[PDB]
């Protein structure tokens, strides 16, 4: 019963063999050399079978070749330490059941680069690796370096039934870095925990704090340059446990993805949909719990649906009247005028592509957000000229045709909390509302059609609130638990 769901019940199974650290013995200089050569010599269709064991630096690791699997020799029981990259040049090429811990990256882009097609990693554990690469704020700017753990560079890469845990020094944990094409890459069945930014001083440089605590993703999928292309990828059935980088714990930045039925719980971040346009997100269950700085999605770029969500007992900060809010469905504003077709452009100076577009044609429909502190909040926050330089942009506009319709915002138990935050310092333009419910405190309600102040019949099927006829359909949800994600083990003995 969602209230009383806990880390301890989303990730108990009884299908998880556990691997434990010291059956393991630490691989001599000498066998990692002959580990090495295995790696790098194989051939298309080959296999290597990693036997059991901690191999510490294998550093750069180049597969060349097609068609072959790399596994460990019982799943989870290889464990690769110090600095590694597997980089993936072939198509075809699989990674197995493997463990990266005590240790960190051997180039920035992370453990591993899946530059081939249909790549695939699975049944992987990354564990705390945050070591051993050289950490520093940097001597230009006092930025410390963005390292990530896996980044897809080719195409229909699969990223399914890993864990990844503790990623507690900066960078995006998984990056999508794409062209000009769909990507179609899967994301799906993983576990997410424990990423969570400011282990290590890096915000007491009080100037460098904008960038420094910036880029703490747990998935970033395109960027600013390639954000105007389609990547049609997915980022499905995932699990994420306190998650707490920074604002976005997922940043889409390029158009036609999918980010449906994701369980996201005790996450100090949100959907971000932050650059590109047409984007899917549905039948996610956020779960906030009541941890402060936890929220639902945010909205920038045109054409999106977000449509049967589940977003439950989600708050705010601690005790300014243009606060970016982290709200249940946030309307963000931007900096240029979409009710009259301004677009970003690389070309027009202070309006390119890394900057905020003013959210267009949204359709929000069929949400339920329950108990959430900030339920849909229409922004009226202002921007910076960029991550460097504060100066505010002076031209924020309101999101435009937005349309609401079926939504149930219930704040029945604690009916002071905010279900919608509607502002006259920016009035949406052209929003619609068709059989919208909404319980609780509405901010500037008159910028507001209509809406129902009563909640439907409510009935609790498997824990969920289900309004009758409204909200979220709860046929279409269900928590994501360590049943289905994350690999078919548990290691024990790591070292954090
Ligand atoms: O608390 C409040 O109430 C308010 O706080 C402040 O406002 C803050 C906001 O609340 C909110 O956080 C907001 O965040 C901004 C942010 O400042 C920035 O504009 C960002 O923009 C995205 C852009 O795309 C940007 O260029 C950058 O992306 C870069 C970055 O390097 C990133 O790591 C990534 O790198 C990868 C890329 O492939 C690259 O080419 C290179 O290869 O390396 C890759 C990698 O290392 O992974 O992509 C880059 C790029 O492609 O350009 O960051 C992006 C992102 O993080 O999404 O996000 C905005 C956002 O709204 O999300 O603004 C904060 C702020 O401090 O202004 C206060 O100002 C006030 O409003 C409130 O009090
Ligand atoms: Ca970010």
């Amino acid at each position: 019963s969602i209230s009383e769901i806990d880390r301890s019940y989303l990730l108990s199974s009884d299908r998880l063999t556990e691997v434990d650290g010291n059956t393991l013995d630490v691989a001599s200089e000498e066998q990692v050399a002959a580990l090495k050569a295995q790696f790098e010599n194989l051939k298309d269709g080959d296999e290597v079978v990693i036997p059991n064991g901690k191999y510490a630096n294998l550093g750069q690791v180049t597969i060349t070749a097609n068609d072959v699997t790399i596994r460990a020799e019982q799943a989870g029981a290889a464990w690769l330490t110090g600095l590694i990259q597997f980089e993936l040049k072939g198509d075809d090429i699989t990674l197995d059941g493997l463990v990266f811990t005590e240790g960190g990256p051997n180039e920035r882009f992370g453990a591993v680069r899946m530059m081939g097609n249909g790549n695939t990693l699975q049944n992987s554990t990354f564990y705390y690796f945050n070591h051993d690469y050289t950490y520093e704020p940097d001597e230009r700017r006092s930025e410390y370096p963005k390292y990530l753990w896996v980044s897809l560079w080719g195409k229909d890469g699969k990223v399914i039934n890993n864990r990844f845990e503790g990623k507690q020094k900066r960078g995006t944990l998984i990056g999508v870095q794409k062209d000009d094409t769909p990507d179609n890459h899967l994301i799906a069945n993983n576990i997410f925990m424990d990423q969570k930014p400011n282990q290590f001083n890096e915000f007491d440089i009080k100037e460098a704090i904008r960038y420094n605590g910036n880029s703490w993703e747990a998935i970033r999928i395109g960027d600013s340059k390639s954000s105007q292309w389609d990547s049609s990828s997915k980022f499905v059935n995932n699990l994420m446990i306190d998650m707490d980088g920074e604002r976005e714990l997922i940043s889409i930045a390029s158009g036609d993805n999918t980010i449906s039925g994701n369980t996201i719980f005790q996450s100090a971040a949100l959907i971000s949909l932050r650059h590109g346009k047409g984007n899917t997100v549905e039948n996610n269950m956020i779960l906030g719990n009541e941890k402060r700085l936890t929220g639902g999605i945010r909205i920038y770029d045109e054409d999106h649906v977000i449509r049967n969500n589940y977003i439950a007992n989600t708050r705010g900060r601690d005790g300014e009247g243009n606060a970016d809010l982290r709200g249940g469905i946030v309307i963000n504003t931007g900096i240029i005028d979409v009710a009259n077709g301004e677009q970003l452009d690389q070309s027009v100076k202070g309006k390119e592509l890394n900057k905020q577009w003013t959210p267009k044609n949204i359709t929000i429909e069929n949400n339920s957000l329950v108990d959430t502190e900030w339920g849909i909040v229409y922004g009226n926050q202002s921007h910076r000229v960029s991550l460097f330089n504060n100066a505010e942009v002076e031209g924020i506009y309101a999101g435009v045709d937005i349309a609401f319709k079926h939504n149930v915002v219930d704040n029945s138990q604690t009916p002071e909390f905010v279900s919608v935050r509607a502002t006259h310092d920016f009035p949406l333009v052209g929003a619609t509302y068709t059989d919208e419910t909404y319980v609780g405190q509405v901010t500037d309600s008159e910028l507001i059609e209509s809406y129902s102040v009563e909640l439907p019949k409510v009935t609790v099927e498997n824990g969920l609130n289900a309004y009758q006829g409204e909200g979220a359909d709860v046929s279409k949800l269900s928590v994501v638990t360590a049943e289905t994600a994350g690999p078919d083990y548990v290691l024990e003995n790591t070292t954090k």
